[PDB]
């Protein structure tokens, strides 16, 4: 027992990361096969950060003025493209250590764990949840550009973010490893604003069912709710509106705990009205919103990962 | 900037981690040169757990009484001895994988990152604290025994922690990797329980100062304290004292954010009387103490590893 916030093992993205130094600018890159993917806001100079052509900026690039250091080795960059903000430089050498991997765009309110990076090497790794508003709550200083955001399903990674800027806030944005922005932000040194946030419903319910798993069941009521009268009081705590597929996700938890997922809704509903009234639950005096439903299962359950 | 709950990357772990069955017992062996070290209890039976004696157990078995499986590869044991309550397999293959690596015991209030495993494959990786009570809040299940507490210097992982069992509160109990448990607990299924906790108050002062470096400066104020009268606030709140080595390591904090440490303890001294007043630090409404202030300066400067 006991609940963590658990990030997946990272042996797998660790060795697909390197150094990629253009003009004054490191930053990270990924590489897998003989690509080496990383923010194309890497060929950007100390000027061009305001209103940047990218297309101009890179046909007036060569192979060699992109400098990619793979530990202790230097790779040698044979082609570059552009696909939306992310550069691919080709390398005439696959990495070896390229671990079967899908990229995938996630959704907002999934979850993911982020690789902080610095050049080429690892600093550290935690979970994070892609917000509402299509920011992440992350931790990253200047060199981290290039840190990707993972899942792994078995033995397959799926990437889902990497990380390109950080927003007046204090919260980042980045892309998926296609390129696309999450969220309406764009690479260029303008004034962007998160936007509104917003608390993901349907993860605070697995977190609560998390808790009854591990033996807190002091915010449990005899009440139930309609999911209509459940979503006038989620708008009015400026909670995601939980729909009839979240509460079909949330079965397999409900099935495993007794607990009718309308009746965890009641649960929550008292808890956003009294607040906790100096009670925790699972460590955390708030409530929390960065755990999926199977987060929650895979936990719970100890799947592994080959 | 940001502040997370940062484990570190665990790929030089998860080359070491192999399965070690005996009986009808199956947990995880670390697997280091030719050695695998995994909790000694693996040679109990369902009914020796009572209270085993471990010499007797040890000498009735023989070396092909161990089954280690190293992905699909399955070890030969040539030998096996027991160090206090780890049991050592010699095995004939040296793991290739094997990293730079050290054996330390920790003090309490030191944090590490636990690598979960079950049947040699890591589960997911998170970051814990050594409790006052010598007790760790982990996220465990039946199989996980085995799994590693470490940190990681440079490109050496320093392994601090083997699980060896779990608690009646749901916290964690264990050795380091010599086979000498933390706390006064024995590995030997009789009543225990892991005794009254405290909070670590050197470290709710580092993440007070994490919190000032990212910006969060509504808890500070104008006066001072003596570490006299902090401390005599501190043992009412069931707080550690807070030492002078304490004071002393708090001191490049201190230098970087201007904030003398008794002021910071003038802070913290305010936060336990009034509470925070539904205000958050960091993202939590409770004090945090799983952050040394080595966790701090480490993530709000950028250090990596090879
Ligand atoms: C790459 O390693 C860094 C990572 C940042 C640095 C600190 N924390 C991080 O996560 N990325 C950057 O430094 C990028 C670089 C530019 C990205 C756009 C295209 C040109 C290169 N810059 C930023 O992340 C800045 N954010 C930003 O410009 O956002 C738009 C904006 C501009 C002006 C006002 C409001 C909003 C950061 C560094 O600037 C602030 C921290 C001041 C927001
Ligand atoms: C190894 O994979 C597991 C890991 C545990 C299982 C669930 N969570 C975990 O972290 N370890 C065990 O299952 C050990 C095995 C024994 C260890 C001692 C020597 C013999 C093998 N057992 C426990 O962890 C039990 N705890 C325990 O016995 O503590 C002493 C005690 C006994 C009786 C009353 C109070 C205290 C656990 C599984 O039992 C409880 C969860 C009921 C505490």
């Amino acid at each position: 027992s006991g609940f963590r916030k658990m990030a997946f093992p990272s042996g797998k993205v660790e060795g697909c990361m390197v150094q990629v130094t253009c003009g004054t600018t490191t930053l990270n890159g990924l590489w897998l096969d003989d690509v080496v993917y990383c923010p194309r806001h890497v060929i950007c100079t100390s000027e061009d950060m305001l209103n940047p052509n990218y297309e101009d900026l890179l046909i007036r690039k060569s192979n060699h003025n992109f400098l990619v250091q793979a530990g202790n080795v230097q790779l040698r960059v044979i082609g570059h493209s552009m696909q939306n903000c992310v550069l691919k430089l080709k390398v005439d050498t696959a990495n070896p250590k390229t671990p079967k991997y899908k990229f995938v765009r996630i959704q907002p309110g999934q979850t993911f764990s982020v690789l902080a990076c610095y050049n080429g090497s690892p600093s550290g790794v935690y979970q994070c949840a892609m917000r509402p508003n299509f920011t992440i709550k992350g931790s990253f200083l200047n060199g981290s550009c290039g840190s990707v955001g993972f899942n792994i399903d078995y033995d397959c990674v799926s990437f889902c973010y990497m990380h390109h800027m950080e927003l007046p806030t204090g919260v980042h944005a980045g892309t998926d490893l296609e390129g696309n922005f999450y969220g309406p932000f764009v690479d260029r040194q303008t004034a962007q604003a998160a936007g509104t946030d917003t608390t993901i419903t349907v993860n605070v319910l697995a977190w609560l069912y998390a808790a009854v798993i591990n033996g807190d069941r002091w915010f449990l009521n005899r009440f139930t709710t309609t999911l209509n009268d459940f979503n006038l009081v989620a708008m009015k705590y400026n909670y995601e509106p939980l729909t009839q597929d979240h509460v079909d996700i949330l079965g397999p938890l409900s099935a495993q705990t007794g607990i009718a997922v309308l009746d965890m809704c009641a649960s929550l509903k008292e808890l956003l009205q009294n607040g906790m009234n100096g009670r925790t639950i699972l460590g955390s005096a708030l409530l929390e919103d960065e755990f999926t439903p199977f987060d929650v299962v895979r936990q719970c359950s100890g799947v592994t990962f080959q």
